[PDB]
């Protein structure tokens, strides 16, 4: 279930994120920061989506290879890329398909990559259907994989301790996805027995224009999250690197100690592997 | 949307409910007692399933007439009827087909009935699709327009008060369906927004034997109920009647004060309408 | 698939059939004097629908036992042997549901029926999936195994031999489907590779009314068969009895020599079964 | 119904034609030469496919642009352009997304091509859904309004005045699709009332390997044409161009006369714009 294979979300996308320069501006200086700290040259993408972040990346002098389930999305990434062509830096952009599930022999790390990022809550986007966490366990171990010992794995999610808590997903500016142009966002919480088994957000994003002076257009999908509570995933997360990793987790890209004021939107894990 | 129509749960519909007798040995006192205190001898089921109500009152001497939306359902109920066909009370029991959204047309009360019935958390089964509890209130108008002034409605639904709060169903023994066949029961709450929108039920009833020695076999199927609050249902209920109507309503056919210690499964809401 | 399932040709299969009487009027003479003829009195209708013909074996001093795969339509032969509980004859009218691919064990044949009969282009329904006629050579098995020696077997189809020649179905008058209802049958023949596959018709029967002066209404379905060339089913239904019948087929119920000036509609085989 | 969204089709295409240089060998002469001996440069290919005519013409120092409605295969002509990025030629091939039924938006012809082409049996996948030909009306009418006055237009179908008399499609060698992975194409012809409506047929490539010695593996999809007759669309054809054109067709890129000896498998025609 690509989740994006009707399309309807990648033609939209650039809509839903809305200025990619002003929510790259967010993070950028830490993720550079964090980067340029742990000497980092060869950078895999796993959530590669349209390149919001795999062309900021390869802007700033990286090395990067992208990859994405989705050709539905990928496909506007690689658009990017040969529109920029002529820029020695995308001329050697790697963009190709590819899924946690099997990145183990869909990507091959060989040597492995200095930092591997999975951003925007992408990874919330695998479900739970075995009825284990096996799935998340395996794809969680692949992305882990294609770390370099001493390289760096940043994988965020939604923060879902907040959106189960209240029923309802935050309104409004958000780091990742900040346009004007995104209507509404209904949340869909379905909890089996007493456990929450999924999270599904309808959104609704006004196409500019849809229609002359009087009528306004909008288009609509909906995607699907398993809700990872913080706790979770962290055991989660470290367990994909067997325990040889360091561990760190920040709110909306700020230092974060549970029971502080701010409730953050996301959750970003910074995981460095140590062998 | 039947609901009923793959005919899975009517084919094991007689290994959920149990002993029948066993179960109806439960309120068939109260149910009769409170038939005849109020002189009926009319009685109309609307949620005749296999017949379990129909086929008591018929037994009882009650002048029945029974219906079902669902032609898989009601099958059973129309063969148990052939079977008994040589008992004279049998031979006048009337069993139709029929739907609470459309029975002011599908059965001509006319003078009316003594008294309606509609048990098992059938009502239940109704969404609320339309948005508004429209077809809620339609519905439970027609069902309602069936009684004879001064007429009885015994309408009753599950316990959601307690489902919604604990996300989980009451296991094991039921009024309703008491049978050591059902071996699990899986609750899925659906809140859209912050309001609880929809329950659905899997479950696993193991079909006697469906293997030898060493294999035994299952049948599982699903049903979706709205989770109709207590205070909200009554307030529904009572509407339907436009006041005309003494309300009552009871744990599981035993008195029920607010905050008492027993914790009912199903509520039963009796209705009287006066003119 | 039981093609029946949804239910609306059973709704309006009265509506398509016509006057049942003028229809059963047509061979009524010939089916029972044949049945005379051979001393026939326990008989088995495995294309049963709504009763028709097994309701007319009843009436005419008949013991009959019905089966049909679809509920749907038994449903209604069943609600008029209801209707008529009260006549000895029907009181003993065996009515339940079976499927020629499995009725050696649906139905207990034991003994075996002095005549079987499957009418109205019935058999014609079932697909040859399996890429070789596998399916109708077992079907066509255990139906002849029904059939006591000595016994009698009537099992008919459309003429295809000329729906698949014209590529269309004949029109209007019907020896079983007589009704100024019918408005229109729209003829699908469907090739694989160069062999005749499937021929489906879709109906458009007017239900009576269906709506005030000036506004009419109907109901729309389609049943799908395969078409059995005469040579072909003469050669598989023999083979079915592994030789030992007696066979020979009639036009519509008339005596029928290849190359005739009248073109039957349906093809009547008559086997009976020897030692 | 973009009817190559699945992506089987796509990704096998390669397997499906063969070898390109082999297939494209054969009306390359005749192609280059047509196009030459009109002195035609700009040339838009509007069944795009996975891009082997038209990488050939970018190849043969001409301008092409070329549009196809399924991404799943032109993702792989852009993958081509994207590997040979350091070839002038290529670094100006233009491919992009667009449909035939809205063409005129789709791609600005502004001043219009000196040629179009349409090849592979392409054209016939659009169906006649809508009862009249319509949308073949339209579609044929956009795509020769991308032609510029005294420019080619060069669209080919299959010959289904064949394939419709024999039931079959010819099997093995194709001046298109010339491969020994392809095991079979099972050919499914499907006329309503008396007249063909469409033939649907079913492939077997044989994926290289799909297992160990001893296992081979296929992949299986289905294409689905209209079976436009030779007669008929000459006619529709010419009508596009309103009948200011010059036509004439090939049998296999040969020179072509009725009741010829050899049976062409495709009927290719060549339009020259005169308005
Ligand atoms: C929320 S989008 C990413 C948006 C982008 N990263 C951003 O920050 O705007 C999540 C992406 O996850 C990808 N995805 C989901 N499941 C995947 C899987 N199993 N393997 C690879 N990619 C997957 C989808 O194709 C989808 O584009
Ligand atoms: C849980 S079952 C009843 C079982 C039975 N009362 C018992 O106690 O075993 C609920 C019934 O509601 C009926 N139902 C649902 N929607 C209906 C409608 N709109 N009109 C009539 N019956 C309906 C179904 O056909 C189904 O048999
Ligand atoms: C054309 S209808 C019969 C109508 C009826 N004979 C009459 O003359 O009005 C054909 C019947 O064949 C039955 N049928 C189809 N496939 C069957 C199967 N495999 N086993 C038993 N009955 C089957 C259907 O349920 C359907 O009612
Ligand atoms: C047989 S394939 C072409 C293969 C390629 N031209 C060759 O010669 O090998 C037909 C193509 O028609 C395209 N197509 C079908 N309907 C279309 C439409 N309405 N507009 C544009 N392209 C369409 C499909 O996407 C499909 O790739």
């Amino acid at each position: 279930p690509d989740q994006y294979a009707d399309g309807e979300a990648a033609r939209v996308w650039q809509l839903y994120i809305g200025d990619t320069r002003s929510r790259t501006a967010e993070y950028k200086a830490w993720l550079l920061g964090l980067l340029r700290q742990h000497g980092c040259h060869r950078v895999l993408d796993v959530a590669c989506g349209t390149g919001v972040d795999s062309i900021m990346l390869v802007e700033e002098g990286f090395s990067v290879t992208s990859v994405d389930a989705s050709d539905k999305m990928l496909k506007y990434a690689l658009k990017e890329r040969w529109n920029r062509r002529k820029e020695p830096a995308f001329d050697k952009w790697v963009i190709e398909e590819a899924n946690w599930l099997t990145l183990d022999k869909d990507v091959p790390a060989g040597d492995g990559f200095d930092a591997v990022i999975c951003l925007g809550n992408s990874f919330a986007h695998l479900p739970d259907s075995k009825g284990d966490q096996s799935e998340h366990r395996l794809a969680l171990k692949n992305i882990a994989s294609m770390v370099r010992p001493g390289g760096l794995l940043v994988i965020d999610h939604r923060n879902y301790d907040y959106i189960l808590s209240t029923g309802c997903a935050p309104p409004g500016k958000n780091i990742y996805y900040k346009s004007d142009l995104t209507k509404d966002i209904t949340t869909s919480v379905l909890t089996v027995n007493n456990k929450a088994h999924m999270v599904t957000l309808d959104y609704t994003v006004q196409v500019p224009g849809a229609g002359r002076d009087g009528a306004p257009g909008f288009s609509k999908f909906r995607l699907s999250y398993y809700p990872h509570c913080l706790a979770s995933f962290t055991e989660l997360v470290q367990e994909a690197f067997g325990g040889r990793c360091q561990h760190s987790v920040l709110g909306d890209f700020k230092p974060y100690r549970p029971g502080q004021a701010y409730v953050p939107c996301y959750f970003i894990h910074v995981l460095k592997k140590t062998g």
